[PDB]
């Protein structure tokens, strides 16, 4: 059984009090909802509020989350109920406390008294020129544009990085990685930092756009799109490895879907469309992130079918992921619990066969390891397509689920 939540959302920072002591009432709710790890935003000191500017990696104090002591409070309670942490882990780049003689700022400060992480502009991607001085390798990835992109192929690099990477877990008691901005170095890299660290899992954020029509809607076929995760995988060490990818690939075609283009939630063989359909393993699923929703708003699911989102996403395999502003501020807190009860009471996993009974405008039914049938849609009538032996159990707003 596996269920990951984000702890967090692009507010949380502003908490009164601090969020990871907020965080601490919402613990034991979140364990009884069948929750086996909780994604934590980044930890350390960053230029930007939210914490994806970071500079002084080691120095959790400054965080507006919350400092060290508050953070390893939460952490123990998680571990308390049997629920994992994840970091949100910020690597591609990263902002230099100081100038140099150029007036630039590159020289780093890895927030300790030795020199740990207080790298120079050697160790900055020479290609991202307004910041390098260019003698390093050329950037891995993608850039980001508002701070230094980091030099990943760079050996004192990868020792330093791995190092904090390590006494995030030693000293915090972080079990796992989330990998922001993963499009930003390759995969080979994150291998270095995930063989190198063995978390529990490492689920790297690798989102790239998706091929869309001119009426705006994104295409059917979106294979090349998870082709390309499903590469991601092979390239950081495939099953062997504990990287996995978020399935962008899903969230795109099912925020399509629900607006009465069910015929989407299948492909031509008779699989999920998404990463889901060719490596479920390696899949977490999700309905909304902090980018995706929240107030950044980039691509929400479509507010008045969220549930639907979740009817599918908690039944199905691939590994779900729940946003806690649906968990604990839509409303929909008991009825999450309930379909995860499903999932767990059924033993469904990652690795759960799918087998797809409908896939119409405004009807999808589909039927889980032969224990679960769930429905999504509009339709008010998919009674003949149901199997015999099975019995409703939770529905909701144009979902349903049946049991045998
Ligand atoms: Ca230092
Ligand atoms: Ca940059
Ligand atoms: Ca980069």
């Amino acid at each position: 059984h596996q269920v990951l939540f984000q702890g967090f959302n692009w507010e949380s920072w502003k908490q009164s009090g601090g969020w990871y002591n907020m965080m601490m009432g919402k613990v034991d709710d979140i364990a009884a909802a069948g929750v086996t790890h909780v994604w934590l935003p980044p930890p350390s000191h960053s230029v930007s509020n939210e914490g994806y500017m970071p500079g002084r990696l080691y120095d959790i104090d400054a965080s507006k989350y919350g400092n060290a002591a508050e953070l390893k409070s939460l952490i123990g309670a998680l571990h308390g109920k049997g629920v994992q942490a994840i970091a949100d882990i910020v690597i591609n780049h990263r902002c230099a406390d100081y100038k140099d003689s150029r007036g630039i700022y590159c020289i780093f400060e890895g927030g300790t008294s030795d020199g740990r992480l207080d790298w120079g502009p050697h160790m900055i991607c020479r290609d991202d020129t307004k910041y390098s001085d260019g003698t390093a390798n050329l950037d891995t990835g993608a850039d980001f544009a508002a701070a230094p992109d980091i030099d990943h192929l760079n050996d004192r690099v990868q020792r330093e990085l791995k190092e904090w990477l390590l006494w995030l877990k030693s000293d915090l008691g972080f079990d796992a990685w989330r990998l922001d901005f993963a499009r930003g170095y390759s995969p080979e890299m994150a291998k270095v930092y995930i063989d190198g660290t063995s978390p529990s899992l490492a689920v790297a954020e690798v989102w790239d756009n998706m091929a869309t029509g001119g009426d705006g809607k994104p295409n059917y076929d979106q294979d090349a799109h998870r082709q390309n995760l499903v590469n991601w995988v092979d390239k950081v060490g495939g099953a062997a490895s504990a990287g996995m990818v978020f399935d962008f690939t899903t969230k795109g075609i099912l925020n399509a879907a629900v607006e009465g283009e069910l015929w989407r939630l299948i492909d031509p063989q008779g699989k999920a469309p998404g990463v889901m359909g060719w490596w479920p393993a390696k899949a977490v699923t999700f309905v909304d992130n902090h980018d995706t929703g929240s107030t950044q708003a980039m691509w929400p699911f479509p507010s008045d079918k969220v549930m639907q989102g979740y009817a599918y996403i908690l039944t199905h395999p691939g590994i779900p992921c729940i946003f806690y502003d649906h968990f604990f501020n839509w409303g929909f807190k008991d009825q999450i619990a309930a379909l995860v009860a499903i999932r767990k009471r059924n033993g469904i996993t990652a690795t759960s066969a799918l087998k797809i009974l409908m896939h119409e405008g405004d009807a999808y039914v589909a039927e889980i390891d032969g224990k679960v049938v769930v429905k999504i849609g509009s339709r008010y009538d998919v009674g003949a397509v149901i199997p015999a032996g099975f019995v409703t159990s939770a529905h909701g707003n144009d979902y349903a689920v049946w049991e045998k």
